[PDB]
């Protein structure tokens, strides 16, 4: 008694597809008759569990075709996205699909189908097809010239449903009247899968490449790297940060390629006692081999192969790593197939499995910066830009600018979220809405993103709140050194690259505590035309493995990496004390690793390390001297039109002027207070504020006497006594 | 009912000959009927997780035969490499095989069948086989009047649903020709397993023959002994660094010796159920025991049989070392069984377990010398085709010589780094390229060695911008002396050796700051070939009890384990204080460790000592002794011509003779400046000369002029005298 198979296996048709048999997918006779199905008759093929598409029966080869293989003409594979491998589920059709009256054609580019090719090729390929339901493609189409490739998709078709992804229509010759459209998609109200092809994986493009030559070099040609004896590099991983496009990846590498898509699933793989987990990935290695080119897809290999080392590991990891390195060491030299594992962290992989031959290629999925989230935004946000109509393209930077932190799957979260405000905008605005009429807007994708939690956390970009070379108080004697000394070296580039010397390292900015210290590198970060980095203190100065020596060398690599940087260093002082005798903390790593850095092989080109101190006596003196920080200068704390406009800054939402008393008159009144004290001044008046109104009120100018007492003079002679001393040393060669 | 084995296990024929019986598998009749094989039916049977090997099924005397044990021919078990004790699935196949029409037969040995042995024997070789697959081999085939025996392989096999190892064919006598050839190893087509052997380990030829012995006289031969009246020795341990090659020697003698084959791959038998894991290690042993030779592998010892008395081991590791004691040594009884070991922290061993009659040899399989790292590159280099371009011996030579601290896993990615430089060189030729062609020259060796790390050296992190001699102005007699001490002891080993006189292996650099010191240092580092570990003042300086020590320690073991090696110790003032009112520090005992490791009861061999001081007497007399540091050098401030020098090598890129700029003036008046400050001129010069423009401007000597006005003589008379008063009173004859 044959046994039917329960699932069938997709794989080419060997014909060409211009022909009749667009829908006229071969399958084997034995499978014909075994289901009741009769030769040139309809039945349904469709991924387990999806509604069915339309296939005709036709015989092929008892001999050639083994009996799982069905056999589609790249036509009908593109109508419901059906890949290679994608198990099928055959079933007998009832219903005959009336004819067509009209059909409306698409294109792959929006190319003016009349300009190009003609009516009469166009119809009789869909005359040829007999049966055409909405999602297929003619490829390969010859045009008039005879050098142009131009695809016929079609986008819909009417006649003047149920278990079906959608109803074909039996495409009949004189009043199909065939309407060619600029849609670049079928039609929108059934949505057949719309395949994730590599247009829909913008911000990776560099990765993308690195993938893409890692595929194709074990894929396509092995066999020329197998005449050397040594084994291809059939293992590629990928790993990064748990939310950038790591399955995506995956599944736009299984699009797009034409190669025999397998799949390693975690846990429906593995039954149950022995013989089952190592059946199973004998079973599909060896159909791997059978059916060639073909990718084997490992989505989270983390979840089968731990290291050994954790009380996770029991029998069945032991069973699964045994089994993948007898295949995938064993196997070679002429199979055409590649492996592509991919893990949240793949530190955690049994280093069985990361040998040479085993997986050992890498590809590094990383976070994306703020100019990477431009492509992730725009690409994303294309799906239904012609009903958006409000982008503009600007909105999109602002959005990049505010989301550190989101690793592209929260901002696909965030457009889902906005259109779910969109909707409830336009229910609030009226009941019974017409949603089509509504066009997003920016205002509720903001009380939209105003309830995600952002992602893990933000490592290589800070606020970095909008601060300019315009607006810091006054000081035109601290804002001339600053450019003329921090500038000039970083203009100057190339000009030091030839001449053969190295550039100035760095630059001290002595001061007391509460200045414009570190405010002013966030003009740095905003106006200097220049891109910004900083450390805000011991954040890396902790101990910890990847922080003693470490954690340095990749903010370094960061940010020598990227064009010229201001890196900042708050508080170098405090950071590495002295400890030659005097306040001798215990860490001994972190000075050594910016010694080892500062000082090497590495180029440093566009790079000056700025830093900031409040106790500069404090600093190891392999700091001060040239060779790390190389320049030194004096940051003092507002004068009194610094102050002026200082006072005018810390009010942003208050009316004193008009109401009460003038911000200017305030100008001159503010002594001994700094930068970050004049708003201690206007913050205790805030708050002394909401004590006499308690609800809605201005200030006073008791407030501000208030604010006089409570803070005394903040900027007292001790500190100018300690600076002039320190810097009798430091100005001059003492 | 009766209970099919889920697994079986392999074992041979009681017949050694050749017959009927070669392709037959005697199986236990009920198996026989529970998976309905019938006997004289085909059956496959190969190990769990690969293909399958067709053999024709007979029974087994029901009362002698176990229910778990196929016995196979060795000519059957050639074709999968089918080690005794492998467990191999069992599955009917439904199917008659193809009849042959050309057969190839092939020989180990390489010699002509018609030379040595008559058609006709082939010929009723085959017909009695009844089935002929690529890869077996018929052994010990007696040649024309017996003048020898040599071994008979079927290289392939050719006729003109299920899933095999070897493709089955049927002989049928003349219709099937016999077409002989000289490949000794089956069609490379196939991917069949191929035998490991000892042909392809390198070195180890006195430890590889200490295995033959302690592997053959207990299960070969065991009588001996008993005539001798003592006990055989079982049990094998194998010791040393990681990459030394000690599976390599477990699969090896697994492979090639004819015993009952099993293994412990340590956490493979443990389980989180009170007992189950000491049951595992009980079965393995009767197992052993029953079937007779044995050999027991134990990768890792150390994983399943801790110390049994430090902390961290419990009652678990308690438990299952006390079953390792008990079935190696107890009131049960051995047998001709051997247990193999490989560990890498043999003292992590359980003291217990390596006393005699358990673990009674400790084969150590240390790194390579530069003679066994020319063997493994030769045998590494043998197995790939004529592609290679290496000269075996010469180039091959100098990459070994090359290759300092290599231990054998890193020189095999090496030849894998190798191919994959030569055939990315060939797609940055062309795309399309005929690779093959490509030989792997000895550049691309090179390109490949300068990307892998020795296994001693990965985590010896250097910045060492790649210094050569030529750029230390002058200093010649220090660049002489140091070729003397680091480059000579090697080019002229033997020399040295003739004369009885080991090269001094110690040398003091001291000096004022800002010489060649550390800078002579990276040139030896960069320009010896041999590797180089650097250590600083206070970095080992930790404050703990023991930590500093520990640290000395620590580096030079690691520079025996990558011996030769240079260990450069910067300010060794930091490491040498008396404690005794001279360099009153805290009680630090890090002098001592040093002065034991560079000359204690232990010798170090092969590594050199090169120390720095800017203080020199500051040095404790113990260290400063022959055979601790034996040469005392003066590294002083550069002289004219030194000066000069310099300047010729920092201004090459300023364009100073064409501006008229005469260099002889500047190296003069530059007198008794330290050379750092030379540098520090030069460079000083380029920042005025490039502060005047953002263009290239030429230096000019008034910015030199300038230049000279501000850098002040770091050396001080006193300092220049109190460095040569240390000239004198040691390193010197009086
Ligand atoms: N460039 C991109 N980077 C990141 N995500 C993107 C990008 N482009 C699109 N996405 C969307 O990101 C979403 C989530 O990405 P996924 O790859 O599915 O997450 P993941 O890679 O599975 O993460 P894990 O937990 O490490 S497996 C998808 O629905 C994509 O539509
Ligand atoms: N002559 C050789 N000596 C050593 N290794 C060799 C040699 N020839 C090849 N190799 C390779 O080097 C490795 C030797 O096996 P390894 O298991 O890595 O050594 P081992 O680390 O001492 O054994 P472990 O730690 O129990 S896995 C394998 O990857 C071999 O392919
Ligand atoms: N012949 C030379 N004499 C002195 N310095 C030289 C010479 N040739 C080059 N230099 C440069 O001068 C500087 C001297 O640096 P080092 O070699 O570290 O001197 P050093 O005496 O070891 O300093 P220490 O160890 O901190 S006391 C480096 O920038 C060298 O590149």
């Amino acid at each position: 008694k044959f046994k039917l198979p329960a699932e069938f296996i997709t794989r080419p048709h060997p014909s060409k597809d211009h022909g009749k048999e667009t829908c006229t997918a071969y399958i084997h006779p034995n499978v014909l008759s075994s289901l009741e199905i009769n030769p040139g008759s309809f039945c349904t093929v469709g991924k387990i569990g999806e509604n069915g598409i339309l296939v005709i029966a036709r015989a092929g080869d008892e001999e050639v075709h083994p009996v799982n293989v069905i056999t589609l003409s790249t036509t009908i594979r593109s109508v419901g996205n059906l890949i290679l491998g994608d198990r099928l589920e055959l079933k007998k059709a009832q219903v005959q699909p009336p004819y067509a009256t009209k059909v409306t054609v698409g294109s792959l580019q929006g190319y003016n189908i009349l300009e190009c090719m003609e009516e009469k090729v166009i119809q009789k390929l869909l005359d040829d097809s007999g049966v055409i339901m909405p999602g297929m493609i003619f490829q390969n189409l010859k045009t008039k010239a005879g050098d142009e490739s131009i695809d016929v998709v079609i986008t819909d078709a009417s006649d003047d449903n149920l278990f079906y992804l959608s109803p074909p229509f039996i495409f009949r010759k004189g009043s199909t009247h065939i309407t060619f459209s600029k849609e670049t998609q079928a039609n929108r109200k059934y949505n057949l899968p719309e395949p994730l092809s590599y247009a829909a994986v913008g911000g990776l493009d560099k990765e993308i490449e690195s993938l893409k030559s890692a595929i194709e070099i074990p894929l396509h040609q092995p066999t020329l790297f197998s005449s050397f004896g040594v084994s291809p590099p059939r293992g590629i991983l990928l790993h990064g940060p748990p939310g950038t496009g790591k399955t995506m990846l995956l599944r736009v590498v299984a699009n797009t390629s034409n190669a025999h898509v397998l799949t390693i699933n975690g846990p429906s793989i593995v039954s149950k006692y022995l013989g089952e987990t190592e059946a199973a990935l004998r079973d599909i290695f060896n159909e791997a081999r059978k059916y060639q080119p073909s990718i084997i897809f490992i989505d989270e290999i983390d979840s089968i192969a731990p290291n050994r080392a954790n009380d996770d590991s029991g029998e069945v990891e032991s069973r699964v790593v045994a089994t993948l390195l007898t295949l995938m060491d064993g196997m070679g030299a002429a199979g055409k197939v590649v492996v592509i594992a991919a893990t949240n962290r793949p530190n955690s992989v049994d280093p069985a499995l990361r040998r040479p031959g085993r997986f050992d290629q890498e590809v590094e999925i990383g976070i994306p910066d703020v100019d990477a989230r431009f492509d992730i935004l725009t690409k994303q946000f294309s799906r239904m830009s012609s009903d958006r109509h409000v982008l503009d393209s600007e909105a999109i930077k602002y959005i990049a600018s505010k989301t550190h932190g989101y690793v592209g799957a929260d901002l696909t979260a965030l457009c889902r979220e906005s259109v779910m405000k969109t909707i409830q905008r336009g229910l609030g605005t009226d009941a019974n809405i017409d949603k089509f009429s509504l066009k997003v807007t920016l205002k509720d994708v903001e009380s939209a993103m105003v309830d995600i939690r952002p992602s893990a956390m933000r490592e290589i970009f800070l606020e970095m709140p909008k601060v300019y070379w315009s607006d810091i108080g006054g000081q035109e004697e601290l804002k001339t050194k600053m450019k003329e000394m921090i500038q000039l070296p970083l203009e100057a580039s190339e000009t030091f690259a030839r001449l053969g010397i190295s550039a100035p390292k760095g630059v001290l900015l002595y001061g007391p505590p509460g200045c414009s210290k570190t405010l002013t590198a966030k003009a740095l970060a905003t106006e200097s035309g220049i891109n910004f980095l900083a450390v805000k203190g011991p954040e890396i100065f902790n101990k910890y493995v990847g922080e003693s020596e470490r954690a340095i060398r990749e903010i370094f690599r960061k940010a020598r990496s990227a064009a010229p940087s201001i890196i900042f260093f708050d508080e170098i002082d405090a950071l590495s004390p002295d400890r030659d005798g005097s306040s001798t903390s215990a860490a001994n790593h972190v000075l050594t690793s910016l010694l080892n850095e500062i000082d090497g092989v590495e180029e440093l080109k566009g790079v000056v390390i700025v830093a900031a101190t409040n106790r500069p006596d404090e600093i190891d003196a392999a700091l001060l001297r040239p060779g790390r920080l190389d320049r030194h200068i004096y940051v003092g704390p507002p004068d009194v039109n610094a102050r002026l406009e200082i006072l005018k800054k810390c009010t942003k939402k208050f009316n004193t002027e008009e109401s009460g008393v003038d911000l200017h008159e305030l100008a001159d009144r503010t002594e001994g207070y700094s930068g970050a004290e004049v708003v201690l001044l206007c913050q205790e008046a805030g708050l002394a504020a909401i004590m006499e109104d308690l609800d809605v009120a201005k200030v006073e100018l008791r407030h501000f006497e208030k604010a006089f007492k409570g803070i005394a003079r903040g900027i007292t002679p001790e500190m100018l006594s300690y600076y002039e001393e320190f810097a009798l040393r430091s100005g001059s060669s003492s």
